[PDB]
Protein backbone atom coordinates (compact mmCIF):
# COMPACT_ATOMS: atom_id res chain seq x y z
CA UNK A 1 0.00 0.00 0.00
CA UNK A 2 1.00 3.41 -0.43
CA UNK A 3 0.82 6.09 2.30
CA UNK A 4 0.56 10.04 1.19
CA UNK A 5 0.91 11.83 3.82
CA UNK A 6 0.10 15.92 3.00
CA UNK A 7 0.36 18.80 5.24
CA UNK A 8 -2.63 21.22 5.19
CA UNK A 9 -1.21 23.05 8.18
CA UNK A 10 0.17 26.50 7.75
CA UNK A 11 3.26 25.40 9.19
CA UNK A 12 6.09 22.25 8.96
CA UNK A 13 5.13 19.28 10.63
CA UNK A 14 7.49 16.46 10.67
CA UNK A 15 5.76 13.03 10.32
CA UNK A 16 6.96 9.62 12.06
CA UNK A 17 5.96 6.21 11.68
CA UNK A 18 6.15 3.62 13.63
CA UNK A 19 5.50 -0.63 12.54
CA UNK A 20 4.27 -2.41 15.62
CA UNK A 21 3.47 -6.07 16.31
CA UNK A 22 7.69 -6.47 16.22
CA UNK A 23 7.65 -6.28 12.24
CA UNK A 24 10.68 -4.13 10.40
CA UNK A 25 10.22 -0.45 9.82
CA UNK A 26 8.72 1.01 6.88
CA UNK A 27 11.61 3.22 4.94
CA UNK A 28 11.28 6.55 6.36
CA UNK A 29 10.53 6.39 10.00
CA UNK A 30 10.37 10.33 10.18
CA UNK A 31 9.81 13.24 7.27
CA UNK A 32 9.86 16.99 6.85
CA UNK A 33 6.52 17.82 5.24
CA UNK A 34 6.54 21.86 4.62
CA UNK A 35 3.22 23.65 4.85
CA UNK A 36 1.11 21.99 1.86
CA UNK A 37 3.51 19.43 0.83
CA UNK A 38 3.09 16.09 0.41
CA UNK A 39 5.34 12.34 0.76
CA UNK A 40 4.56 8.69 0.62
CA UNK A 41 6.11 5.96 2.22
CA UNK A 42 5.25 2.24 1.17
CA UNK A 43 3.69 -0.33 3.73
CA UNK A 44 4.17 -4.20 3.19
CA UNK A 45 0.97 -6.52 4.02
CA UNK A 46 0.18 -7.47 6.68
CA UNK A 47 1.13 -4.61 8.44
CA UNK A 48 -0.03 -3.02 11.88
CA UNK A 49 1.39 0.19 13.41
CA UNK A 50 0.63 3.83 13.59
CA UNK A 51 1.53 7.25 12.45
CA UNK A 52 1.75 10.88 14.04
CA UNK A 53 3.34 14.51 13.08
CA UNK A 54 5.85 16.20 15.11
CA UNK A 55 5.69 20.10 15.94
CA UNK A 56 7.83 22.83 16.57
CA UNK A 57 11.11 21.14 15.70
CA UNK A 58 14.26 22.30 15.22
CA UNK A 59 18.12 21.21 15.20
CA UNK A 60 19.28 22.02 19.18
CA UNK A 61 22.16 23.77 20.25
CA UNK A 62 24.09 20.19 20.69
CA UNK A 63 23.00 19.31 16.59
CA UNK A 64 20.35 16.68 17.94
CA UNK A 65 17.16 17.28 16.23
CA UNK A 66 14.17 17.68 18.85
CA UNK A 67 10.73 18.39 18.51
CA UNK A 68 8.40 20.34 21.15
CA UNK A 69 5.29 17.55 20.33
CA UNK A 70 5.28 13.98 20.28
CA UNK A 71 9.65 14.12 19.83
CA UNK A 72 10.51 10.14 19.27
CA UNK A 73 13.83 10.85 21.35
CA UNK A 74 16.27 9.96 18.14
CA UNK A 75 17.89 13.10 17.44
CA UNK A 76 17.17 12.70 14.07
CA UNK A 77 14.45 13.48 12.14
CA UNK A 78 14.39 9.76 11.31
CA UNK A 79 12.98 8.30 14.02
CA UNK A 80 14.30 5.04 13.39
CA UNK A 81 11.81 2.71 15.21
CA UNK A 82 10.86 4.95 17.99
CA UNK A 83 7.39 6.27 19.07
CA UNK A 84 5.92 9.63 20.02
CA UNK A 85 6.29 10.87 23.27
CA UNK A 86 2.60 11.71 24.03
CA UNK A 87 0.75 13.50 24.02
CA UNK A 88 0.29 13.12 20.13
CA UNK A 89 -2.88 12.38 17.68
CA UNK A 90 -2.57 9.10 15.98
CA UNK A 91 -3.25 7.31 12.88
CA UNK A 92 -3.27 4.06 13.51
CA UNK A 93 -3.81 1.26 10.56
CA UNK A 94 -3.69 -2.63 9.89
CA UNK A 95 -3.40 -3.76 6.64
CA UNK A 96 -4.86 -6.99 6.40
CA UNK A 97 -3.00 -10.43 4.99
CA UNK A 98 -3.70 -11.38 1.23
CA UNK A 99 -5.83 -8.92 -0.15
CA UNK A 100 -8.22 -8.60 3.21
CA UNK A 101 -9.99 -5.80 5.44
CA UNK A 102 -7.94 -3.30 6.57
CA UNK A 103 -9.23 -1.16 9.78
CA UNK A 104 -7.72 2.01 10.43
CA UNK A 105 -8.77 5.06 12.67
CA UNK A 106 -8.02 8.63 14.24
CA UNK A 107 -7.03 7.73 17.87
CA UNK A 108 -6.83 10.45 20.32
CA UNK A 109 -6.32 7.63 22.98
CA UNK A 110 -2.79 9.68 23.57
CA UNK A 111 -4.27 12.93 23.49
CA UNK A 112 -3.83 15.56 20.76
CA UNK A 113 -1.34 18.08 19.25
CA UNK A 114 -2.36 18.03 15.42
CA UNK A 115 -5.76 17.48 13.61
CA UNK A 116 -5.11 14.65 11.27
CA UNK A 117 -7.66 12.77 8.95
CA UNK A 118 -7.01 9.08 7.45
CA UNK A 119 -8.77 7.83 4.17
CA UNK A 120 -8.45 4.90 1.72
CA UNK A 121 -7.86 5.52 -1.73
CA UNK A 122 -9.15 2.64 -4.06
CA UNK A 123 -9.93 -0.68 -2.36
CA UNK A 124 -13.40 -2.27 -1.72
CA UNK A 125 -16.08 -1.96 1.59
CA UNK A 126 -16.86 0.74 3.78
CA UNK A 127 -13.84 2.77 3.29
CA UNK A 128 -14.92 5.88 5.15
CA UNK A 129 -12.23 8.72 6.45
CA UNK A 130 -11.27 8.80 9.91
CA UNK A 131 -11.34 12.41 11.08
CA UNK A 132 -9.85 14.88 13.99
CA UNK A 133 -10.28 18.17 12.19
CA UNK A 134 -10.44 20.50 15.23
CA UNK A 135 -7.66 22.47 16.64
CA UNK A 136 -8.63 20.69 20.15
CA UNK A 137 -5.64 22.26 21.21
CA UNK A 138 -8.12 25.48 21.79
CA UNK A 139 -10.46 24.16 24.32
CA UNK A 140 -7.99 21.83 26.51
CA UNK A 141 -8.22 22.23 30.39
CA UNK A 142 -5.49 23.22 32.33
CA UNK A 143 -4.46 20.01 33.61
CA UNK A 144 -4.28 18.48 30.30
CA UNK A 145 -2.39 21.16 28.57
CA UNK A 146 0.86 21.45 27.28
CA UNK A 147 2.74 24.59 27.02
CA UNK A 148 5.32 25.77 24.67
CA UNK A 149 7.31 29.11 26.50
CA UNK A 150 5.46 31.57 24.22
CA UNK A 151 2.76 30.47 26.31
CA UNK A 152 0.75 28.90 24.02
CA UNK A 153 -1.10 25.51 24.40
CA UNK A 154 0.86 23.03 21.85
CA UNK A 155 -0.79 20.09 22.92
CA UNK A 156 -3.43 18.45 25.07
CA UNK A 157 -3.13 15.26 26.86
CA UNK A 158 -5.82 12.65 27.43
CA UNK A 159 -7.00 11.73 30.94
CA UNK A 160 -5.16 8.66 31.33
CA UNK A 161 -2.51 10.17 30.52
CA UNK A 162 -2.31 12.99 32.50
CA UNK A 163 -4.09 11.34 35.62
CA UNK A 164 -3.85 7.37 35.45
CA UNK A 165 -7.23 6.47 36.90
CA UNK A 166 -8.31 3.07 35.56
CA UNK A 167 -11.98 4.63 34.58
CA UNK A 168 -9.88 6.78 32.07
CA UNK A 169 -7.22 3.95 30.85
CA UNK A 170 -9.98 1.15 31.11
CA UNK A 171 -7.62 -0.97 33.12
CA UNK A 172 -8.63 -3.07 36.04
CA UNK A 173 -11.35 -2.76 37.77
CA UNK A 174 -12.66 -0.58 34.23
CA UNK A 175 -10.94 -3.46 32.21
CA UNK A 176 -13.78 -3.70 29.89
CA UNK A 177 -16.21 -1.92 27.61
CA UNK A 178 -19.13 -2.24 30.39
CA UNK A 179 -17.07 -0.95 33.10
CA UNK A 180 -15.55 1.37 31.15
CA UNK A 181 -17.64 4.50 30.03
CA UNK A 182 -16.86 7.30 28.49
CA UNK A 183 -15.83 10.14 31.06
CA UNK A 184 -16.22 14.39 30.91
CA UNK A 185 -12.69 14.08 29.65
CA UNK A 186 -13.19 11.53 26.86
CA UNK A 187 -16.08 13.69 25.90
CA UNK A 188 -13.89 17.17 25.36
CA UNK A 189 -12.58 15.09 22.37
CA UNK A 190 -15.59 13.11 21.64
CA UNK A 191 -17.14 16.52 20.81
CA UNK A 192 -14.17 18.13 19.41
CA UNK A 193 -13.96 15.24 16.67
CA UNK A 194 -17.27 12.61 16.41
CA UNK A 195 -14.85 11.23 13.81
CA UNK A 196 -12.18 9.07 15.87
CA UNK A 197 -11.38 7.59 18.85
CA UNK A 198 -11.62 9.76 22.11
CA UNK A 199 -10.51 6.83 24.61
CA UNK A 200 -9.77 3.59 24.81
CA UNK A 201 -12.79 1.76 24.51
CA UNK A 202 -14.64 3.84 22.64
CA UNK A 203 -17.42 2.35 20.60
CA UNK A 204 -15.13 0.61 17.23
CA UNK A 205 -16.27 2.32 13.95
CA UNK A 206 -17.43 -0.70 11.24
CA UNK A 207 -17.22 1.90 8.67
CA UNK A 208 -13.22 2.23 9.18
CA UNK A 209 -12.59 -0.80 7.41
CA UNK A 210 -11.37 -1.29 3.41
CA UNK A 211 -10.62 -4.43 1.58
CA UNK A 212 -8.50 -5.19 -1.21
CA UNK A 213 -4.94 -3.27 -0.52
CA UNK A 214 -6.35 0.51 -0.69
CA UNK A 215 -4.02 3.08 -1.00
CA UNK A 216 -3.93 5.33 2.01
CA UNK A 217 -3.46 9.57 2.24
CA UNK A 218 -3.07 11.06 5.46
CA UNK A 219 -3.88 14.83 5.89
CA UNK A 220 -2.67 17.28 9.03
CA UNK A 221 -5.16 19.68 9.61
CA UNK A 222 -7.61 18.14 7.09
Amino acid sequence: AKITFTNNCPNTVWPGTLTGDQKPQLSLTGFELASKASRSVDAPSPWSGRFWGRTRCSTDAAGKFTCETADCGSGQVACNGAGAVPPATLVEITIAANGGQDYYDVSLVDGFNLPMSVAPQGGTGECKPSSCPANVNKVCPAPLQVKAADGSVISCKSACLAFGDSKYCCTPPNNTPETCPPTEYSEIFEKQCPQAYSYAYDDKNSTFTCSGGPDYVITFCP
